[PDB]
């Protein structure tokens, strides 16, 4: 029931695998936490030897991107919501997405977090 580390790339999700390598190949896995949530749920918190961090589902689907002091891919951030960052956020950079059943929360290089619905509708400023 207890949360175990592990650098062997074959103990992530194949998806969570593949994402890394399309998306990251820059970079590679330093380690992998495989954790157990409240509902008994496997999630796996990667880190990247460059900082990067990822936190993926049991299913290997993203949760969480987290790019530090760098940009988040764009292919990650839905069109509806880009539109609203360039138009409201323009010239800011999106360090940081995750996302959840209930949407989109994007944090800029300042620590702002935008909120967004699931439909990419704007929320609220947050933190």
């Amino acid at each position: 029931a207890g949360d175990v580390v592990t650098r062997d790339v074959n103990k992530l999700p194949v998806a969570a695998r593949e994402m890394i390598g399309k998306h990251f190949s820059q970079t590679k896995v330093a380690y992998i936490k495989i954790e157990k949530d409240l509902f008994q749920t496997t999630s796996y918190d990667v880190k990247l030897a460059d900082g990067i961090e990822l936190e993926f589902n049991s299913k290997g689907e993203w949760l969480e991107i987290d790019c530090k002091n760098k940009s988040v891919p764009s292919t990650f951030i839905p069109q509806a919501i880009s539109k609203y960052m360039k138009a409201n956020y323009n010239g800011h950079k999106t360090v940081k997405i995750e996302r959840n059943r209930k949407g989109y929360e994007l944090t800029l290089e300042n620590g702002l977090e935008v909120d967004f619905d699931q439909f990419g509708g704007f929320l609220k400023l947050s933190d």
